[PDB]
C-alpha cells in the first residue's frame, strides 16, 4: 500500500536500498550532506564530478549511481536541489526533482528509500513547504517505505 516515516538522526545510516543526496550541477560537494556523501561514498562522488563535467546534471533530473546489485545502499540518487552553490534553492528545484525522483523509483523497483530535508540548509527554503511537497509526491508510492530525516 506505502508508507511514509518522519525520523530523526543520521540519513546515511537508513537501512535503505537507495538514499537521496542533495547536490549541485558545478560538481562540487563542499558542504552539508553532500559533503558527508562524498566522504562515505567516493565512487558516487567521481561519478558525479564525470557526469558534471558533461553537461549532465541538470534540475528536474536525479543522476543515479548504481554501487552493484550486492551494495546496501545499492543507489545513490544525486537530487539537484541548487544550480550553482553561491546561490539558494527554488522550490520548482524541488517540485521538479520530486517528479523525476518518483520515475526512478519505480523504474529501479527501488523497494525502500530515504531522503533529507531538500533545499532547507543551504538551500534557504523553508522546511514545511518541503516537507508538503514530500508528502503529496512520496506517500502517494504504492510499496515503497520513505524515510524522511526531519531536521533541527
Ligand atoms: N547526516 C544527516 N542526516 C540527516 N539530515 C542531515 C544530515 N546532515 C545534514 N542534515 C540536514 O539536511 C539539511 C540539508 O543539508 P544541505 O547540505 O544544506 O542541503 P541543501 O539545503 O539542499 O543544499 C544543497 C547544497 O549544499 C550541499 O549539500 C550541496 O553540495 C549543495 O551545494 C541540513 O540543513 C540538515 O538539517
Ligand atoms: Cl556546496
Amino acid at each position: 500500500g506505502g508508507m511514509l516515516r518522519f525520523v530523526r538522526g543520521n540519513l546515511l545510516e537508513a537501512p535503505v536500498e537507495a538514499l537521496v543526496n542533495t547536490v549541485n550541477t558545478v560538481g562540487v560537494m563542499g558542504k552539508g550532506v553532500a559533503l558527508q556523501f562524498k566522504r562515505a561514498f567516493p565512487d558516487n562522488y567521481q561519478a558525479y564530478v564525470k557526469a558534471c563535467e558533461r553537461g549532465q546534471v541538470q534540475i528536474g533530473r536525479i543522476f543515479v549511481y548504481d554501487r552493484g546489485p550486492l551494495a546496501q545502499p545499492r543507489y545513490i540518487f544525486n537530487f539537484p536541489t541548487k544550480k550553482h552553490w553561491r546561490h539558494p534553492s527554488r522550490m520548482e528545484y524541488v517540485e521538479e526533482g520530486l517528479k523525476d525522483l518518483v520515475c526512478r523509483i519505480q523504474e529501479l523497483r527501488v523497494r525502500s528509500i530515504a531522503l533529507p530535508p531538500l533545499g532547507a540548509g543551504n538551500g534557504g527554503l523553508p522546511w514545511p513547504e518541503v516537507k508538503q511537497r514530500i508528502q503529496e509526491a512520496l506517500e502517494a508510492l504504492e510499496g515503497v517505505e520513505v524515510w524522511v530525516y526531519e531536521p533541527v
